[PDB]
């Protein structure tokens, strides 16, 4: 039989670059929280052992897809402890929704999925804890949307502790620039040396994004996107970019917003959740 | 009272390179062992609440040393959770032996130390896997000098299984190259794509580290050391060089090979021991 399962987007509410270490890679304090709003992903199934990616993702090959990258991946450590009965295998389709990279999370939210969904239907029994550790193996933000609720993420990635952000309703804006991740940690004016600080300091001070300052200045089109939302509310970069929110109280102020928007933003609206469609549609 | 502690280096036997994230991020799988040698860290404690590094290390300014950036992460983390006594401070010097980089892992091996050493002095009582979480985040390898045993890792640095290899001893050259580490995991031509194995299968293949085939190519001082030192015995590059590491089953054959080499090799002769010299000094 055919089952459903969401992979929604998230929004980082707020971004904290906090140190670097040697090899390169950068420590950061962040709060995450769910968009309503996302891709759906299909899945059948199958008793051969295969597992099948049916929808191609746009400038994708299916063997580094993180689908078919996560799939193997749960295969691989069922298998190596026994937790995998044999035959287990999946066809599994996508309906992409959510661009590629813009900060969203899509390509993480799908391996979360992925890796939740095939848990629960192969029936492998690993823990959330375990489904999080695999998981940010293979995207950063895995582990927020395996374990479903928003959070606020420190140490490398793998410590997250729930928070209930405002469940505002955002206008989100898609710049028609691509930006790749390595493209702003390399930046030279990138901060590096945020204070850390506890959630409770964090979450009483002016949300901002470490990365925005560096994504505006470097990108036109980002900062074009910034300044037409801020005449009308608060506005930042999610992620590393492109993509911008602007926040409001209620979706008809959204919305309004929205109708009134250049059709260069690539805008659309989606109500923050704490819960992840995900995990409550379960 | 001034208590003296071990701060050894490591090699990486193997190092494997299986994935690369969106964010840039490399997966590994790897193999440490320790080397029976490396820096020495001197604490006395203070009862003043202050954190002085007494011993300036070569280009690294004062609070971005790894062994200050260590002990204020515990005095934080300690205060916060309620763990650490009040006035809790300390003096710390460190006679620095390691190179800077090089992949023998002196500073996450000082930033490892100084959390063990003031974990105990300070009578914090955090885990071991508290210490490696923390640890991580200053280090990509201090979870293996925190833990204090020859390991295989994977995940993102944080998944460690004890392993026994051979405690051979080893010639280790530096060639006079640096090396930032940036440097090779950007270059396009890095493997990134070797298949995730089980520690069974590893232990029992001819071992290999995926960065030397690019340090080779990009540093030819790298080469040289690794082509002289290839004519008496297996050798491979550690972390992601500049150093080369040749293996030997003696003391002696080792030390034989240093009499022969030449002054750019800048070689030293070490023993791989299982058991890290700090856990080891704690005993
Ligand atoms: N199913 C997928 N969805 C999105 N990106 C994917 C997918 N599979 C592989 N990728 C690759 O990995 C990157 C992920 O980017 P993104 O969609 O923002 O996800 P995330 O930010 O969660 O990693 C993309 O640049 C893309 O080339
Ligand atoms: N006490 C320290 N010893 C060595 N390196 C340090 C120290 N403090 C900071 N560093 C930084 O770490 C890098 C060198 O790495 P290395 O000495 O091999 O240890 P590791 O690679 O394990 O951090 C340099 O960029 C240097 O500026």
């Amino acid at each position: 039989m055919r089952t459903q399962w969401p992979s929604p987007a998230k929004l980082n509410l707020f971004l904290y670059i906090t140190g670097q270490r040697a090899d390169g890679y950068h420590t950061l304090q962040t709060l995450f929280q769910f968009l309503d709003y996302g891709d759906t992903i299909s899945i059948e199934l199958r008793d051969d052992g295969d597992i099948r990616l049916l929808t191609p993702v746009e400038g994708v090959e299916h063997e580094d897809n993180l689908i078919v990258r996560a799939a193997r991946l749960l295969m691989k450590t069922a298998a190596d402890s026994g937790r995998l009965p044999t035959g287990s295998g999946a066809n599994i389709s996508i309906d992409k929704r959510l661009p590629m990279g813009g900060g969203l999370g899509g390509g993480s939210s799908n391996a979360a999925t992925v890796l939740v969904a095939l848990n629960h239907l192969w029936q492998c029994g690993l823990s959330m804890d375990e489904l999080a550790e695999m998981g940010l193996t293979l995207g950063a933000d895995v582990p927020v949307f395996v374990r479903g609720h928003a959070a606020f993420a420190e140490g490398v990635g793998e410590i997250l502790t729930p928070v209930d952000p405002p469940e505002k309703w955002y206008l989100v804006a898609h710049p028609g620039v691509s930006i790749p991740t390595p493209v702003i940690f390399k930046d030279p004016e990138l901060p590096r040396n945020t204070p850390k600080r506890s959630i409770e300091t964090l979450l009483k001070c002016e949300f901002s994004n470490d990365c925005e300052v560096i994504a505006r200045k470097r990108f036109r089109e980002v900062d074009a996107v910034l300044s037409w939302l801020l005449e009308y509310a608060p506005s930042r970069l999610t992620g590393t970019g492109a993509c911008v929110f602007a926040e409001f109280d209620t979706e008809s102020e959204a919305r309004q917003v929205l109708e009134q928007a250049p059709e260069w933003l690539n805008g659309f609206v989606a109500k923050g959740v704490n819960l992840s469609p995900l995990h409550r549609a379960m």
